[PDB]
């Protein structure tokens, strides 16, 4: 009896994982959170390379680079702590002694990232139509709104399907007002900059489309083949934590890499 | 099963047990806790050239306060998740002595850190009137130092000695009202005599500093507060514990000295 | 059950057994020092540039001793938890000898950086008269060295042959006589020819390093202060030793420090 | 005892077990590499005023990479220590799998780091003439991420399936041999236009990229560079092994990112 | 029972065991140890704009090593305390094997950091005169590493192989002395031309530098220093081989910077 568990417990304590699935998830969150602190770093070096007013991007990047820092590196030492090697049939079974396995770590850190990488792009672009403190203020509820009912639902992806997809859905709503107010920002970002800055906004555009978009994709991966298919299985929790991973490097470390080559395009030198 | 003078956390878990939604959301709780105030040492030390050299005391106290309860809330975490481990047969998280017992005293000793300074740095901001510096900033330390170690002595028998427990938290909010009281003589004559952006931003860090502040107390109360056997003697009041503390730490911490570095920038 | 030269804690862990309240205590305490060791590091980083150049060497120093402090002070809190593990049938923490026997040593070696240093660091900040700097330098370091030596040689003895500890400890407080003469005449020198502001100041460093340096040799006799099977010789002993540890730590490295940097900025 | 997909030093630990010698040179050796990274990254976060505006950035890559090595290694250090456990009656190091399997593959993810940016910091240094700057960067990236993820996939099977492991090894080295061929011409063209200084220090670069990097397939090949029940296949191969990566890396990272510096000092003004 | 090529410590340990006063020392001065190289590496690091530009290479060195240093320290406490465990029956610290077996090695290894950078950081301070900068750095290189990997293949053997060891140690000495001899020279030169102050810094900074790098050899030696069973032999030696090992460490590391910083100062403006 597992409960209101994740579903990597459910495959963990049945079928258990190979090498190859244990390892590669291991691997990959290793280099998430090694990711996130060279990014930390660089984000710090970086600093006086854009006009002062620029500056407070570089300083919330680097706080969402500690924040997934410490987050990915506690989910590294949790996977590797739930799941122990069977040497009678060469596989990881789940290890309750190290608690099991669950991935809303993510969710409530989400609360610190989600706000901050919304919010740090109004500190380089300049609205024409919309109010900076209007757009912010969306911007921050309806995140709160998404993470939390994901939150909540991913509780509930194996004990009780229907609740899991309800609550994704509710989620959904608020992820689609998000990505309607993003939109605004930036096509009025794009106005008034040399073209330069508007094939940047442009790449940033696509970049946040797709990263965020991975995200409840890695919410429904067990499912994405339906019940019994091929991805509910030790496949699809390395496509997940894979998925997350990606998700991750592209959101915080690529964005604000591409947020301080706007500020650098805008800066006078 | 013997426990003595154990926070209530330990019962629950030694009775009842955990589900695996009451243990993991109290573990993700603290860990957001701790980002969240490391990530504040790392913007109130990048900030600090923004203010007029007389206003940098404020963004450096508050790296003071953020480093404290960055180590605090580590440890916590650490321990909540070392106490309690899973059954397998009836899949519930019950207490595992062999980790300690679970202990929210870690807080109260590591506020004799928060406090003092949280109440300090405000009166590098703004300027007193009538009132002295130094004579507001003993109050401030002595009040906080009562209230703390007396809500510290009081936690112990939230269990054993329901009597002692309210004795001591009453005795504690005798101290937190007087520490109210001179805060609120603060903030009005820090209003005196500043531009009236300034003035909107103190109000907001009164209502700010009395809500988070009062939150405390709550989580103090938080097991009896639908009575005995009530819906909170449960891992749901367990959840609301450390759910109040999370809450109130960010607030009372990080967002206060974001809106004084607001004012100080405002002031500057 | 056989301990041998070992500190009186394991003794009593390893007889009675500590309550709740001794463990998380002590426990609180630690976690509590380190954590200030680590917010006066950052804070006598932050604030090198507020004195003048010649002063800095102060701060710098101040720093050394922090890092020496927190690293020194979480270790222990990490060996307290580790040397005792809660018995379920009664309900206290007993000595677990798979964690190793607790020890205070481990301090008493880090005064090796620490006593030095301090001693070392005022002489940044006063201006000396009819003394020599090398020779009140040298005086410090030998005196500060032999006090720490003997110290710890005694403090193995605490239990298992209590004539060597009074003899080591006596031999200990020698020095530590020697170390406050020398540190009398340079507080005196430095008030000499300095505002009257600087010298109410180091008026106070010397009552702080007075008070504060006394309470380790109070620590050490501890758990004998009210003699063979006295009240302290209990968890309370235990309690009342951490304690005592901890207040002067804070108040002989961080308060030090501290007015040490007003001094600096008072003079510049 | 069933092992699967897993590294020969598995194999080797619970068959034969390890030494004092081999099991205590390994741990040391990958500690001096942590070590050495830590080191590198201070060295290189202080000497960032040492070069002109222009070639600063290249300490900053540096430093990254330094970020990624450490924590890469010292994890890795942790798992060697954690895999094997003394044997009182033989005295020697056996399997021990309740610290898992001991795998590589936490160096192959890292790569994904330290191989684009290590190619992409020289950029920052050199001039090149006739060659674009973003095409010669992106063959470096593409090439450099095929080459890791195909040699990540190789070594799962240096011992279960030994002509996927060889096959996938032969794709790798041909990403491989491409990004020898542009670094080749990134070095001509730097060369031209500098002081006869920097154009030996130039030289010198190219000799230990190339050295260095051909290091790595070599200890990817380690157990069978004897040939099947060779006197490599032991712990003797081993230690071999994890000398020439941790050899390996302190040349291609920490002695390739001071080169550059010293380039960089002599271009500057 | 059968250790093999081990460090003597493992053998008193698991014949004899530790008193309290033996292990708890032996932890105190490791720890010792690697809070003074933390607290050395904060003060060449604040201390670096108390001298003139060209002199600050030797601090920036300096912090390099103190890194080394404060990380081979903290693995070497650990390792301490997790390879002695406490008897109940008749209180003493015997062997753990669980831990693994404890062996100095670990210091060895990182010395190749240490040893070429120490000998390194005065030649950015001194001006030699008759001896080329590149000869004496090059001679100092490659005797420091022939010295130290003789040194580490020697001291396995100090148990299980006297005639290795000693062999070995002479070997070793041989290369000693030869860095002996380049320094000398070195220091003569770097004495010519300056004040005469800071030509006693020098004169002492040698004797700092004899001293405390002979006390290697001798913590080598330490077991055998009273014979064959002496009273070295015994949990007295583990405990002296400890301390010596500190006081060197502390001595031709931390003091040896700081007078080497002194001596940059009186040669600054
Ligand atoms: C459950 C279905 C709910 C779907 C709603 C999605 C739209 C979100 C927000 C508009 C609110 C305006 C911004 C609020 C500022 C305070
Ligand atoms: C915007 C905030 C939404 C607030 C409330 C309505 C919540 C409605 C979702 C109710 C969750 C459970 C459902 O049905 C699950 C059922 O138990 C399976 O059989
Ligand atoms: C606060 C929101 C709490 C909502 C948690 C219950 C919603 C879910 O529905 C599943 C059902 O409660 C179980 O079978
Ligand atoms: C965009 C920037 C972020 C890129 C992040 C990651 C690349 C990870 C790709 C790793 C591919 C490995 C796939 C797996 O291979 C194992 C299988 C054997 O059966
Ligand atoms: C009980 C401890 C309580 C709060 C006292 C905290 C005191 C903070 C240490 C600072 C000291 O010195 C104060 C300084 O003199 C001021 O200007
Ligand atoms: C110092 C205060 C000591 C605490 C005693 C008062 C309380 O303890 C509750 C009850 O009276 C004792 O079991
Ligand atoms: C005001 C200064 C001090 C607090 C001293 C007041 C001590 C309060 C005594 C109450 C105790 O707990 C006893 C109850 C269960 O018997
Ligand atoms: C046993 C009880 C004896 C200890 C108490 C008195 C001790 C130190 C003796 C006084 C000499 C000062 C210490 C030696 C130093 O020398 C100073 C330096 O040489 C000048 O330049
Ligand atoms: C310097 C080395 C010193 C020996 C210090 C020992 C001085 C006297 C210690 C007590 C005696 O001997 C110990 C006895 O075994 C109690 O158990
Ligand atoms: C599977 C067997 C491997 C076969 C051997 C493969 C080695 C070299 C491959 C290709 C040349 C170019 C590939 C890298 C270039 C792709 C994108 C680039 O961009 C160029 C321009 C943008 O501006
Ligand atoms: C399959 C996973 C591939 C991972 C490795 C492939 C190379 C990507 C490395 C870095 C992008 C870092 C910043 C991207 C933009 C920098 C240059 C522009 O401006
Ligand atoms: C830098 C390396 C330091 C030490 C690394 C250890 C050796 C490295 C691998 C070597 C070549 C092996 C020789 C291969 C040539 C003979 C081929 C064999 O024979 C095949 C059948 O048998
Ligand atoms: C055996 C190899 C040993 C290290 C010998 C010392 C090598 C340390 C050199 C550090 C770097 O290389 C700099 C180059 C200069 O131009
Ligand atoms: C038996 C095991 C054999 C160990 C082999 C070599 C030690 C070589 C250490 C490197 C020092 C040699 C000279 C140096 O080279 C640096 C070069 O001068 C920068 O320009
Ligand atoms: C160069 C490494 C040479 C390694 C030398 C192998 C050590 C063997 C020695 O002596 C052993 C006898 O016993
Ligand atoms: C410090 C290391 C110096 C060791 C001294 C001598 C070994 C003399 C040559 C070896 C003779 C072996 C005697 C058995
Ligand atoms: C660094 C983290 C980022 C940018 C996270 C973004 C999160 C989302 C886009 C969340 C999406 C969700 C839904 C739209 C539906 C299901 C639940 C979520 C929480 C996974
Ligand atoms: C960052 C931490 C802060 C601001 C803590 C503030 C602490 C309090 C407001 C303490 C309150 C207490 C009482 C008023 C009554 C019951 C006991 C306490 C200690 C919880
Ligand atoms: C930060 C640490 C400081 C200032 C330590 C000071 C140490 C002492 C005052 C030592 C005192 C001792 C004696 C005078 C007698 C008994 C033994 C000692 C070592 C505790
Ligand atoms: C700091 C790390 C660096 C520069 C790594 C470089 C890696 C390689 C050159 C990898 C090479 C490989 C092949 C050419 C063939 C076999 C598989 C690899 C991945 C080991
Ligand atoms: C910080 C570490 C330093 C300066 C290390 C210095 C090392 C030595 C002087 C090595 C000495 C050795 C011999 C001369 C003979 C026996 C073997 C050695 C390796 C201990
Ligand atoms: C255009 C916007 C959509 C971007 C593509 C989203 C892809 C989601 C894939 C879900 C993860 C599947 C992993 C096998
Ligand atoms: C110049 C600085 C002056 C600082 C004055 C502030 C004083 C704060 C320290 C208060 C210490 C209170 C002591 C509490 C004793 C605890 C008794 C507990 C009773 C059970
Ligand atoms: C220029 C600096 C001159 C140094 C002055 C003296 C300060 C160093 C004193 C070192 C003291 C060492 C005492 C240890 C002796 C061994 C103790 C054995 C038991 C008594
Ligand atoms: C632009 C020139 C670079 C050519 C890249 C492609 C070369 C392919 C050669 C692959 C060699 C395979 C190695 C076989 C090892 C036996
Ligand atoms: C006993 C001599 C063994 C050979 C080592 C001598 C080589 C060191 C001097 C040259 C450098
Ligand atoms: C272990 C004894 C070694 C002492 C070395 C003293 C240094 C002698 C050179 C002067
Ligand atoms: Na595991
Ligand atoms: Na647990
Ligand atoms: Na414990
Ligand atoms: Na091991
Ligand atoms: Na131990």
């Amino acid at each position: 009896e597992l409960g209101n568990a994740n579903f990597e417990n459910f495959i963990g304590a049945t079928e258990g994982f190979s090498e190859i699935a244990y390892q590669f998830t291991s691997h990959i969150l290793t280099l998430g959170y090694a990711v996130m602190l060279a990014g930390l770093l660089y984000f710090i070096l970086t600093i006086k390379n854009v006009d002062k007013k620029f500056q407070m991007s570089n300083i919330l990047s680097a706080v969402v680079m500690v924040s997934a820092f410490l987050l990915l590196y506690a989910q590294a030492q949790n996977w590797t702590s739930s799941f122990t090697f069977n040497e009678e049939v060469g596989r990881y079974f789940l290890d309750p002694s190290g608690d099991l396995f669950n991935n809303g770590y993510r969710y409530l850190n989400w609360l610190i990232d989600v706000p901050m990488l919304l919010f740090q792009i109004l500190f380089v672009v300049s609205l024409t139509t919309s109010k900076f403190s209007s757009v912010r203020n969306q911007f921050w509820f309806s995140g709160a709104m998404m993470i939390i009912t994901g939150y909540i639902g991913q509780f509930y992806e194996v004990s009780n399907l229907t609740a899991f997809l309800v609550w994704g859905a509710i989620s959904s709503a608020f992820f689609f007002h998000i990505l309607w107010v993003m939109k605004k920002v930036i096509n009025e970002g794009k106005e008034g900059i040399s073209p330069a800055g508007q094939k940047i906004l442009s790449n940033i555009w696509i970049l946040f489309l797709i990263s965020w978009t991975l995200y409840p994709g890695a919410y429904l991966m067990p499912y994405l083949t339906g019940v019994d298919g091929f991805l509910y299985s030790e496949d699809g929790v390395m496509a997940r934590q894979l998925v997350y991973t990606i998700a991750d490097v592209s959101s915080k470390v690529i964005y604000g890499v591409l947020l301080g080559n706007l500020a650098i395009t805008l800066s006078k030198n």
